[PDB]
C-alpha cells in the first residue's frame, strides 16, 4: 500500500553532514542509504552505515544531499545529477548563485534529475521569508541582522595568518544590516581583537537571526514585519536540505532555489490534510 | 458643532496631503481650501483636491479661521507673519530646534499686534515629543533623557544629498544608534564617488549604490524616548515612550489639533508646552476630565 | 534566640548611607555606631546619625563583631588589615578587578592571625555579578559570556575627567553598546580627550545629570554538555549603592558563619548569606 522511503545518501560527513545524519532518520519518508567521504578519510578511524568512496556502492540511491564544502559542491553535484541522481546542496556565495543555478540547470534537464540549490538557512529559508516580505510590501527595506554566532568563513580567513595558533572570528549585528568583527587569538567594518587562552572554548554552533521590514502595502505606509530566530545553526540547515530532498523528488527536471518550489513540496504529509492543519 | 472652525491647508506636499485627511476627519473644523504656488496650480487637478478650493492667495478662500503651514521649514516663519498679520491664526511645525526660541519671539510679536494666535514647531519630534519629554523632566528633576528617532527618512538630510554632485537621485536615513546618538545610511542613484563629506563628516556614514531609491521610501517612523532619573530624592525612577506611526499622518493631526487650540488662546505664539493638553481636545470639559483623568 | 550581630561601619559617604538603612533593616544585626575621619567629626552631625555613636575609632562602639567598610577603595585594604588584626571580621567591595587575588592573599594571612573573617570585593559587579557569572559558567563552558552595563554613572572615569584641564565640574558615563563593548560620554562645565568611541558635550549644571541607578545586562550563548545553543539571560535595574550595601550587609551575616581567611563571593554557600533557618530556607527556596 504505502510508498517506498526515498534512498538518500549524504556526502561529505563533516559538520553539516553528522546533522544531515540525524535528519535523515528521523524522516519518516526516508532511508539512509549511505555516507560517501574522500578516499583519505575512508582509511581514518570510524565512528553500521555503509561507508563508501562513490555513491555506485550504495545501490539505489534517489537523492544525495551535498554537504561539502562551497567551492568544490558545484563540480560534484554536476557529476551526481549527469547519473540521474538528484542533488541538495547549500551553496551560500550569495553572488554565485544565479549562475549556479544554471549551471545545474543545464545537466539536470537532460539526465532527468531536480538540483535545488542553497537550501540551508540564511541561502535558504531566510530567503523564502526575505521573498514574501518583499510581496507584502514592495516599497520599503529590509534587514536581515546576524545575531552573535559565528562566522566559518571569517574565523577560517584569520586561520590564514601568521600569529599565535588558532583563532576564532566572530561577525556581530549592529543593526541595520550592519556588523562589527570580534576576532580572538576584512578592514572595511570596525574591527577588535582580544587573545584568549583557548579558541576552542569559546565555541558555540548557535545563532541569531533578526530580520526586519518597514514597508507599504499598495499604498499604506509604515507595515512592520519582523522575523526572528535562536536556533542551532548546521541542525537547522541539514533539516532544511532533508526538507529540499522531499521536495526534489516532486519537481520536474532542473535546479531550483527554494523561492521556486512551492511551499508545500518540502512537507511531508498527505496534501490535504496538511492544508487543513496548516493554510 | 455650529459654526465650524474654517481651516485652509498652505503647500500641498507630504503633510498637506494627510492634514486635508485630519480637517475632513475633525467634527469642529470644514476646510476653506488650499494655497500653492501659480507654478502648481498650472499642473493638473489632483483627483482629491475634486470639489476643493484651490488657489494661490488664502485672500480667495474667504473667512479663514487658522492657516495650516505644510510649507517648507526655511520659508514657513516668514509665511506664518504674514497670515498673523492678516490676523489669521497659524499653525506650523517649524523643525530647527535650535531657532524655536528666536521663531517664537518673531512671531509672537506680530501675532500679538493682530490678534492673532499661532502655535509653532508643533508636530512630531518638535510637538508632542516635546510634550512627552517636558512631563519627564518635572517628574524626574535629575538624570538624563535620550530620544532615539528609529530607522526612518530624514527629509532635510536626504535632499541634502540630492544636491551634491554626480546624484541622480538620493535617500538618506537617520538610524538610532542608541544614547541620542545617530548613524546615517545613504542610497544613492547613479572610495568610487566623491562622496567625501559635504557636511556628514561628523556623523558616522554608509553608502550604498542602488538601482531604484523610490523603490525604498516608507514615510513610517520609530520614535523611543529614555529617562532615568530622581524623583525628590529617590533615584532609579525608569521611563519609556516608544511610537511606530506614520509620521506625516501624525505631524498633520498634532497640527490639526493645535488649529482647535489656537481658537481658545489669547494672541500670541505658542509651543506645544505653553497650552493646557485640554485645548486639543474636542468635547466638553468635564465630559473629557471624566474620560481621561 | 541568638544575640544579634554587632555592625560598625566605617567611613560615612555614599555607600555608608545605604549601609546604615540595611543594617537597620537586618532583623539579625544592630548599628554599633559609624566610624569616620576625625577631620568629618568636626563638621555637623547628619540629622540620620542623631542618637549614632559616631566615633573615630571602632574602640569605642563596644561589642563589634563585624565591620562594614564603605572607604575609597585604594584606602580599604589597609584598613580591613587593621581591623582583621583585632579578630573583628570585615565586609568590603573593593573594586579593582585586577587587584582581588592579591588583596584576598594579604586579607587572608592576618584573617587567620586573628579568627577572623574577610570578605572582600563583595558588591555588584565585584559582587552579586560575579556569582551570576560563575554560575552561567559551569551551566554551558563552551561559549562567552558579556556582561552590559547599561547606561549608569561611572567612577573611576568620572574622576579622571574631573580633574585634566579647565574642568570646573564634570560627569563620565559608560554606555553598553552590545557584544560587552562600551562608549564614553562626558558632560562638562576644547578638543583634548585623551587619557575608545567618546563623545564630548558642554552643560550649564553637570549635577542636574547625576542618577545613581544602573541597569546590567548578562547574556551567554554557550554548550552544555555536547548541547548547543544554550542562551541565558540576567537583568538588573537597581540602585547602585542601595544594592551594593545591601550585599555587604548580607555578607556580614554569612562572615559570622565561616572558618577564619578570606573569601571572595564565588567562595560561599549561598545561603550563608541568608536570614533564617538552614532546613527552612531549603524548603522555602531549592
Ligand atoms: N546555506 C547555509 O545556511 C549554510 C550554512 C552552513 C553551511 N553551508 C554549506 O555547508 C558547507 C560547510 O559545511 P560544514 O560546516 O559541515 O563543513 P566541514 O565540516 O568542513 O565539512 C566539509 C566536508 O566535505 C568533505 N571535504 C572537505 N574538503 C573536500 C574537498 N576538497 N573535496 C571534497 N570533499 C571535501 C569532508 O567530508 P569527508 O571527510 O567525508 O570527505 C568534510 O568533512 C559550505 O560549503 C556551505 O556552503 C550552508
Ligand atoms: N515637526 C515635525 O515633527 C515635522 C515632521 C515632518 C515634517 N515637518 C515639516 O513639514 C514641512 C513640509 O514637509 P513635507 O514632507 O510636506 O514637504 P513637501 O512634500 O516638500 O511639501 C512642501 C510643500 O510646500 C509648498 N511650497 C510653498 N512654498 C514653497 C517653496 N518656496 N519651495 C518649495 N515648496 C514650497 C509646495 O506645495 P505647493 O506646490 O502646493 O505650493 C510643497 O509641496 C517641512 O519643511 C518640515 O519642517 C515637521
Ligand atoms: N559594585 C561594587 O563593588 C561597588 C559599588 C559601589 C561602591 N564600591 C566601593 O565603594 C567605595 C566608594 O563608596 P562611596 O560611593 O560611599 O564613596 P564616598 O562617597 O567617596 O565615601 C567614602 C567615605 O570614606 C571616608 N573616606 C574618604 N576618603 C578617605 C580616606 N582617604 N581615608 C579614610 N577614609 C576616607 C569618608 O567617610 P568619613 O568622612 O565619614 O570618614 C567618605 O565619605 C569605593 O572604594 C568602591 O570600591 C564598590
Amino acid at each position: 500500500r504505502t510508498e517506498r522511503p526515498i534512498r538518500v545518501a549524504i556526502i561529505g560527513y563533516g559538520n553539516i553532514g553528522q546533522y544531515a545524519l540525524q535528519a535523515v532518520e528521523e524522516a519518516p519518508d526516508m532511508e539512509l542509504a549511505g555516507v560517501v567521504r574522500r578516499q583519505s578519510s575512508l582509511e581514518k578511524p570510524l565512528p553500521g552505515v555503509s561507508v563508501v568512496s562513490d555513491v555506485s556502492a550504495l545501490g539505489q540511491v534517489d537523492v544525495a544531499v551535498l554537504c561539502t564544502p562551497t567551492r568544490e559542491t558545484p563540480a560534484i553535484a554536476k557529476e551526481l545529477l549527469a547519473r540521474g541522481i538528484h542533488t541538495i546542496d547549500s551553496f551560500d556565495i550569495h553572488q554565485e548563485i544565479v549562475q549556479v543555478r544554471h549551471e545545474l540547470d543545464e545537466v539536470a534537464r537532460a539526465h532527468q534529475a531536480v538540483a535545488i540549490l542553497a537550501a540551508g538557512t540564511d541561502p535558504g529559508t531566510c530567503s523564502m521569508i526575505r521573498s514574501i516580505l518583499e510581496f507584502m510590501a514592495p516599497y520599503g527595506i529590509t534587514y536581515t541582522n546576524v545575531g552573535p554566532g559565528m562566522s566559518m568563513g571569517h574565523s577560517v580567513a584569520v586561520k590564514a595568518i601568521e600569529g599565535v595558533k588558532d583563532a576564532l572570528a566572530l561577525t556581530i549585528p549592529i543593526g541595520t544590516g550592519l556588523h562589527r568583527r570580534m576576532v580572538y587569538v576584512f578592514v572595511h567594518d570596525e574591527t577588535h581583537v582580544l587573545q584568549v587562552d583557548d579558541v576552542k572554548q569559546l565555541i558555540d554552533r548557535g545563532i541569531g537571526v533578526r530580520m526586519e521590514r518597514k514597508g507599504v502595502s499598495g499604498q499604506t505606509q509604515n507595515q512592520l514585519f519582523t522575523y526572528e530566530m535562536r536556533i542551532n545553526n548546521p541542525a537547522l540547515t541539514s533539516q532544511v536540505m532533508i526538507a529540499s530532498a522531499r521536495a526534489a523528488m516532486r519537481q520536474k527536471p532542473g535546479a531550483y532555489t527554494m523561492i521556486e518550489i512551492p511551499i508545500i513540496d518540502f512537507l511531508y504529509g498527505d496534501r490535504d490534510e496538511l492544508i487543513r492543519r496548516l493554510v
